[PDB]
């Protein structure tokens, strides 16, 4: 059946078909919605031929030649591959659709009006660490673009047996390093603790800041990971300062301006490319709100607040509403005034309704996840709150999958 | 349909572990293969009849029994008999006061919407089974909203009126809540008042309203009883306690003239209870700040003051990235928590509230093996995610008694 979604700020309402055309599930029931649940929770030639099938019937019903002789051929190529191999591999116009549409499926993605301007970087040929490294550098180069930042994916060979599988064991490839100190406290970015761990165990030499980049650990093939660091001159950098409050680079903050998540999995046609660092640019909050002020992160909001002089004794004086502006002021200003591509709360979520509405009408629907959507702050006067949306898994799609870690068997 | 269900918090990484859900006895809107998690909302002649109602009553009187610790006892198997021999004489039932008070209680305990609940056994039920006319449903309002507002020490309360019999004998209050502002179209396309509000005022006209055309009219109670068309009564001003916005430290802040009212009394909501559906149930509470600060005076489709109150802030309005909305939303509700406490009337802001359901869930988790919450309302609308319920997964699911929503009464309602 139908679904109607409305705006109740606009009471615009939309008609849902596309939700028809899923097949993997949400984890709600009809008793039980799990939608702010964060992870609701190897193939064989019998598994992987419908999967291919349904994948390349998508892929020549996108391009206007369904059922012609060109699909007829690729149906009975990838047929006797999956037999006579157990798997099969992608052609580059495959490879590159798929890649564009997992990120139009992702549900929790509000960047997605960019969906079609992807750049593709085939690394199947790749066969080592030091391989792995050089694909890396390149897409970093290329995406940071002297910070005119440009949408990339880099895809590694496919998962074969899983024992053989490529990996980024970095979550992205540029991060800050955290260190545990004696006296207790958290030096730098808590939420990497772990993985500064196990570079400082793997050989690497910690120089002890607070926004050290972290080195790349890359496995390739399945065996042990190996650390390479970035080149510097690659790794864009912005020094936080406000626009008003000449106090706010005394502070000494910084952040990089590259998001690039490496720690996903991307799914096309029952192939697993479990290495795929895609990268775009930031959302101002993703950095003021969540990097900065999140209390398991790096916890800046008393300082701030130390500083704009504000009564800190009662949670009602709304301290700490006052100083998550003037930081997410600085972070937009301080992008802006060194030319690196980012883009506000406000003008993203307004994209993200004029997306929907083409998904409407030339798709029959958007899969679209609220709960990710709606930015952490200023929720309400965004146009995305006011906004209902279905959530639904359309394939080929970006996944989640465990630490390798928690996982590799090393030697 | 799994034993056991995991939640985690990811900034303080606690998990709790839910079995509750398996209660859970209406659907979602969710199916297996899409969510509706952001659905606002996923025939009223229709009435249960004995055999869809005879296992509803057991159900919630096997319940009712349970939680008094008399479970199997000779008073819970002899209830159960008179409540049977009831449906199966006059196809309905009467629920003891002692029932009707526990229902009430539990219908606010599982309302996954709602992030005041670690207040929810602290309700004042008032039970109004007994009238029978409009009149006397304004009598038990007044009496309902004098109580709660308590000069500005406010009780969460409810009031109760007669249970749904056939579907043309329906108790309803028209309004939506108790206490309202007027809202007035122009020919010209602008809106006088509270935008939100237009229909229901042009109603009220329509009835006979006498309406002062002003920026803040309380509305008048539209009130229906008996399935009768319904009447209106004016509340006494006095019992409206209402409260000047100002802000400590902008003084041109009163000169925009606002006010808002202090009680959010709900009442177009519907209360079932073992089956029974109580179409005329106004509760009320206390306010949250970010309700009136961010959602009544900031939304466009409201008093949508951000605006004006940029330009007195001598914000630079041309890029939004000056975040010249933001600075100006935390601005208003800092004006809305200062002008309640000042008066001395209860509200509490959104740091303290969300912290409260956070500890009311571990503790409806560790004691009664869950708490359905449904994470885009129970989330503040702004700053989200410096709150802890931004971090707290939750599990949604519907257990009874419960408030549902029902159909507005003007678009059923059968004219006399
Ligand atoms: C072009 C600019 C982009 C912007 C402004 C943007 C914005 C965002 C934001 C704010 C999030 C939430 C992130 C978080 O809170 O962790 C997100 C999630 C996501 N984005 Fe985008 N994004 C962009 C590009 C891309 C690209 C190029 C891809 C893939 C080709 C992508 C795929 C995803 C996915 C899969 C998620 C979900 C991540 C997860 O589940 O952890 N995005 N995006
Ligand atoms: C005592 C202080 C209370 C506080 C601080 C509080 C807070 C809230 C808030 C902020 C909402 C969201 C409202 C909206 O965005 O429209 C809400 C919803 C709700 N509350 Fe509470 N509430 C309180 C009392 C009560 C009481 C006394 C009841 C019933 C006996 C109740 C039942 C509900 C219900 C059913 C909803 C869902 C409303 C809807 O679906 O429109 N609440 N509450
Ligand atoms: C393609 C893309 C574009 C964009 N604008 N944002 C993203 C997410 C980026 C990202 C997410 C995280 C998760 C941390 N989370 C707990 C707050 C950590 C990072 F270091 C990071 F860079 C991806
Ligand atoms: C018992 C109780 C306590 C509490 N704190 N809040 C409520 C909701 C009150 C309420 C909701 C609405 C919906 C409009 N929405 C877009 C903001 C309009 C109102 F005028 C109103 F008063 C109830
Ligand atoms: C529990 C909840 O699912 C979790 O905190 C989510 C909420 N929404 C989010 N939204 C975004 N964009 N990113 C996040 O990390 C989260 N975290
Ligand atoms: C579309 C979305 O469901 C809608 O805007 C919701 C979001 N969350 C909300 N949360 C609360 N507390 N109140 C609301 O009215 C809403 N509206
Ligand atoms: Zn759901």
């Amino acid at each position: 059946r139908f679904l109607k979604v409305k705006n109740w700020e606009t009471e615009v309402v939309l008609t849902d078909t596309l939700h028809l055309k899923s097949t993997l599930e949400t984890g709600c029931t009809e008793y039980i919605c799990m939608g702010s649940i964060m992870h609701p929770s190897v193939a064989t030639k019998d598994q992987l031929f419908p999967l291919a099938k349904e994948f390349i019937d998508q892929y020549y019903s996108s391009i206007k030649r369904f059922g012609s002789k060109a699909h007829m051929e690729r149906l009975e190529e990838v047929n006797k591959e999956i037999d006579t191999t157990s798997t099969y591999q992608l052609k580059d116009t495959e490879l590159i659709y798929g890649a564009k549409h997992a990120w139009r499926n992702a549900s929790r993605c509000v960047g997605r009006i960019q969906w079609s301007k992807l750049q593709v970087f085939d690394a199947r040929d790749c066969t080592t660490a030091h391989g792995m490294f050089n694909y890396i550098c390149n897409h970093v180069k290329y995406a940071t673009n002297k910070g005119n930042l440009r949408s990339a994916i880099t895809i590694f060979p496919q998962r074969t047996d899983g024992k053989h599988d490529f990996r980024v064991w970095n979550s992205q490839l540029i991060r800050y390093a955290g260190y545990k100190q004696p006296d207790g406290s958290t030096l730098g970015d808590p939420a990497n603790v772990q993985f500064t761990e196990i570079c400082i165990q793997q050989g690497w030499k910690p120089p002890r800041g607070r926004f050290d980049v972290l080195p790349l650990l890359l496995q390739a093939n399945g065996n042990d990971p190996e650390l390479f660091q970035i080149p510097p001159e690659l790794v864009l950098e912005v020094p936080i300062r406000h626009p008003k409050f000449e106090w706010f680079k005394d502070l000494g903050l910084k952040w990089y301006g590259l998001p690039a998540v490496s720690n996903m999995l991307l799914e096309i046609g029952g192939l697993e490319f479990s290495a795929c660092p895609f990268s775009g640019w930031y959302m101002g909050t993703e950095i003021g709100v969540r990097d900065y002020c999140d209390n398991s992160r790096y916890n800046i909001l008393e300082e701030v607040a130390k500083k704009m002089n504000l009564d800190m004794r009662k949670t009602s004086s709304l301290w700490k509403d006052q100083a998550l502006v003037e930081i997410n002021i600085a972070v937009l200003y301080s992008f802006q005034s060194d030319k690196v591509t980012i883009v506000d709360h406000h003008s993203a979520t307004e994209s993200f309704i004029k997306h929907m509405e083409n998904e409407y009408r030339c798709r029959g629907g958007c899969p679209a996840d609220w709960v990710w959507i709606v930015p952490p702050m200023s929720g309400s006067i965004t146009p995305v709150f006011h906004q209902e949306m279905l959530n639904y898994r359309l394939t080929p799609s970006f996944e989640y999958q465990p630490d390798p870690w928690n996982t590799h068997v090393w030697k």
